[PDB]
């Protein structure tokens, strides 16, 4: 019953916040510019410092034009709406959002210790009890997210920060979606696509669950369990039914790798009857105190080196180009409730 009441009041406080989404509750020259964080095709993450507080904050800009060109209208739309209505101690904190002529801005927490992606490359790979650390807060996260009818689409180690205390922050809600039942759009990492995704069918939260099945191999073997030149090639493995273990996994590990790595998602471990129960109580998590992970109390597995809340570096070195805002407004209409 416990678990039934944090649920329930989570997804009423949810639901207020989603039905009644806040807006434009910055601008722009209310911060100074540091640093370009990462770039993509449709926009960048910089580092600002607010010039009223000095609070530092990573601030995801994009293009309205180039979101348009791209398809990702709704998509962005659905990724502010939900950053800004959740509330879960491993969810990045949207701080401040807003709009001009020009991009969308999305102005969140700044986790100064870097992607989980560069940590496992640096160390090669994580021990299993490191590697269950972070896969406990990404199972919680899940059952959080889907108990609000949401799917995240997006679980990879370069969307993971790790914070001052070592715990995982899950950024990059631009796939996340509230969904009844099922969806179909193509989107995601190739390694981490589910073969349902793969195969064009109408999909449901499943794929978030062999996202993590990857995932977990990932952090314990230190490269994926699909991979290839070509996607073609990895989605043929993918819908394969076949993956091949290290022998230095524990046989526990390979017990809940093979069904979160199902590829009948009828039969996979998260879409059963039992549900997320299905995963927390499997062996493999059976020294995982779900409780003292969720309060974090648990002594993480590293601390990440950095010198104070503007320390960059555990992040990598980009172009620092222009932040230009147009005379005139761009795509007014299709940003409307943004
Ligand atoms: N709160 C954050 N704090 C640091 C960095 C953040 C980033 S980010 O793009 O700079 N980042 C690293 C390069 C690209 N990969 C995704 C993660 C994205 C979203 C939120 C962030």
């Amino acid at each position: 019953e416990s678990v039934k009441e944090f649920l329930a009041k989570a997804k009423e406080e949810f639901l207020k916040k989603w039905e009644s989404p806040s807006q434009n509750t910055a601008q722009l020259d209310h911060f100074d510019r540091i640093k370009t964080l990462g770039t993509g095709s449709f926009g960048r993450v910089m580092l600002v410092k607010h010039k009223e507080t000095g609070n530092h904050y990573a601030m995801k800009i994009l293009d309205k034009q180039k979101v348009v060109k791209l398809k990702q209208i709704e998509h962005t739309l659905n990724e502010k709406r939900i950053l800004q209505a959740v509330n879960f101690p491993f969810l990045v904190k949207l701080e401040f959002s807003f709009k001009d002529n020009s991009n969308l801005y999305m102005v969140m927490e700044y986790v100064p210790g870097g992607e989980m992606f560069s940590h496992l490359r640096r160390i090669g790979r994580f021990s299993e009890p490191h590697a269950r650390f972070y896969a406990a807060q990404i199972v919680l996260t899940f059952e959080y997210l889907h108990s609000l009818d949401l799917i995240y689409r997006d679980l990879k180690p370069e969307n993971l920060l790790i914070d001052q205390q070592g715990y995982i922050q899950v950024t990059d809600f631009g796939f996340a979606k509230r969904v009844k039942g099922r969806t179909w759009t193509l989107c995601g990492t190739p390694e981490y696509l589910a073969p349902e995704i793969i195969l064009s069918k109408g999909y449901n939260k499943a794929v978030d669950w062999w996202a993590l099945g990857v995932l977990i191999y990932e952090m314990a073997a230190g490269y994926p369990p699909f991979f290839a030149d070509q996607p073609i090639q990895i989605y043929e493995k993918i819908v394969s039914g076949k993956v091949r273990f290290p022998s230095h996994f524990s046989s526990d590990l390979k017990d809940l790798l093979r069904n979160l790595l199902q590829v009948d998602l009828t039969k996979r471990f998260g879409n059963l009857k039992n549900g997320v129960n299905d995963i927390k109580n499997h062996k493999w998590f059976a020294t995982t105190d779900w409780i003292a992970i969720y309060q974090r109390k648990v002594e993480a597995p590293f601390i990440p080196k950095f010198k104070g809340p503007g320390d960059t570096s555990n992040f990598d070195d980009y172009e620092e180009e222009e932040i230009r805002v147009s005379i005139n407004e761009k795509c007014g209409k299709e940003f409307t409730e943004f």
